[PDB]
């Protein structure tokens, strides 16, 4: 099935200002979309913003300003913030948006007609900050914002509250066992594995029907109106998920601003999602909520749920720190320093570690001396001779470092992937070392044909498949190799030989990496 491929990150509560969560988020999402635009395919990326709810108006009502300058505002530096971390994001979508509004109506009414929304009762626990219905067991004692004592989230820590409220109902507990068939046909739909475990042990336990309207007193009037009942409001969280295909029915100009909304998802070729990419703490919100959506409107669920380690909802500017040390440089270690955990250590003292080195050291050196003057006297690829034992040990490191790499960035694993062009890259470096073709220009111009060729042809690789991670680095590899552009993505130009020998290197000036102390 040829289709475009959609990926998306969630879509951010815009109660504060971007942190380094929504830029990780984003980052992983951005990622995954370089890499199959590099294989040559079709692909959506969809970020955005939440902007609606009892969270975003109380935030408001604080600042005091009114809901929709505050959203607008706030909008506008999440969009500045991925701008200036130099995202390739196709479009930027908002919940106040008016055709965003008219797909939650469609989709409600759906529902409705199917018979799996009923007017009933929520009479429990609620943390407005995670937007999230909660059981008694789920909730402990703690303390809020002044020190007074009060009932706080296991979760997440934050205040919880006891509602009771009459409430349009979602008949989430007769999905149970069609979302079981799902995990299990599916075993690669949520990752990683752990996660996908916990979320098959929580629906195995049962599931509650959900509320999916609020009273529209209790959420200031921040919200899409129940279609046929003015006095309800729709949940956040539906609301929210839907962004997901609104998005996916959207055409989009080259300004990036949406111009029509299709009937029909099936027109543009992108739902379902093809990653979803979130934070472990809405898990459940993807994994059990929106796919029961998905089967009660009989619509196709989404193929794979990434869970990262971080918390999507002492500082850390994101901005600041690309600018001290470098944007590529930084979005290399945040995909390089943690896989799916917490556990990792984003100390400047690691930033400069992994700076000096794997990208000053290993990849950067590799890429001077396969071009300095000394070694490569011609400027140019040359032709190799014939190979040792040593050299086809090499090559086929090389040669079979795509589709390794493939198979990591499809799980998606970006961490394994990048240690993956690395051990290549330290094997390279160890062969220059024992070939020292610096002695060879002298000695045995032939066999330095040979050693110089494969350098050549590693470090384009590898930096090829390292273009997801260091956008702007790899234009500068490539250039300095003299690579044409044709030769810069397309699977085809992921085989070993797709450069040919008589390429001139491209102009000298000069560092790919600085270190620092
Ligand atoms: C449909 S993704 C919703 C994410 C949510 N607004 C959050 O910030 O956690």
């Amino acid at each position: 099935v040829e289709k475009v491929f959609f990926v998306t990150s969630p879509i951010y509560y815009v109660n504060a200002a971007p942190h380094i969560g929504h830029v990780y988020s984003t980052l992983i999402t951005d990622v995954i979309g370089r890499y199959h635009r590099v294989k040559g395919e079709r692909v959506f990326a969809l970020t955005g913003t939440d902007e609606h709810g009892q969270k975003v108006a109380e935030a408001a009502k604080q600042k005091q300003v009114s809901p929709y300058d505050f959203t607008t505002a706030v909008a506008g530096e999440f969009k500045k913030c991925f701008e200036q971390m130099d995202y390739s994001i196709d479009y930027f979508i908002r919940t106040t948006n008016e055709q965003h509004k008219a797909v939650v109506k469609e989709l409600w009414t759906k529902l409705e007609q199917k018979g799996d929304i009923y007017l009933g009762r929520y009479e429990g626990w609620y943390s407005i900050s995670d937007e999230s219905f909660l059981t008694p067991q789920n909730i402990t004692d703690g303390v809020d914002k002044d020190g007074n004592p009060c009932k706080v989230s296991l979760e997440s820590g934050h205040v919880v509250t006891w509602v009771s409220e009459e409430n349009y109902m979602f008949r989430l507990s007769a999905f149970r066992e069609r979302l079981l068939e799902w995990y299990h046909a599916n075993p690669g739909c949520i990752v990683p594995e752990f996660r996908r475990r916990e979320v098959i042990r929580a629906v195995e336990k049962g599931l509650p029907d959900l509320s999916v309207s609020r009273a529209r007193a209790t959420l200031h009037n921040w919200a899409i109106p129940v279609p046929g009942n003015p006095d309800h409001c729709v949940y956040v969280w539906l609301d929210a998920l839907t962004n997901y295909l609104t998005g996916s029915r959207l055409r989009v100009d080259e300004s990036g601003k949406e111009v029509s909304l299709v009937d029909d998802f099936n027109e543009l070729e992108r739902f379902p999602a093809d990653v979803h990419v979130i934070g472990k703490d809405i898990l459940k919100f993807h994994a059990i909520y929106w796919p029961a959506f998905l089967l009660s409107a009989g619509l196709p669920l989404p193929k794979k749920i990434v869970a990262h380690g971080w918390w999507t909802k002492n500082v850390f500017d994101p901005v600041e720190k690309a600018e001290e040390f470098g944007y590529d440089a930084l979005k290399y270690f945040l995909l390089r320093e943690s896989g799916f955990s917490d556990d990792g250590d984003y100390s400047d003292k690691n930033m400069i570690a992994r700076l000096n080195g794997e990208l000053a050291d290993t990849l950067g050196n590799l890429v001077m001396r396969c071009t300095s003057a000394k070694i490569n006297v011609n400027g140019e690829w040359p032709s190799p001779a014939a190979y040792t034992e040593e050299d086809e040990s090499l090559i086929q490191l090389i040669k079979d470092l795509p589709g390794t790499a493939d198979h990591y960035y499809l799980i998606p694993d970006i961490q394994k992937a990048i240690i993956a062009v690395f051990d290549v890259l330290r094997a390279i470096n160890a062969y220059v070392t024992d070939m020292a073709p610096w002695k060879l220009v002298k000695t045995d111009p032939e066999r330095l044909r040979t050693v110089l060729y494969i350098t050549l042809e590693g470090v384009r690789v590898t930096t090829l498949l390292l273009s997801p991670i260091l956008p702007r680095k790899s234009v500068v590899i490539f250039d300095m190799l003299g690579v044409p552009e044709v030769h810069r993505k397309g699977i085809e130009n992921f085989e070993f030989g797709a450069v040919p020998p008589g390429t001139r290197l491209g102009p000298a000036v000069e560092v790919l990496f600085s270190k620092r102390s």
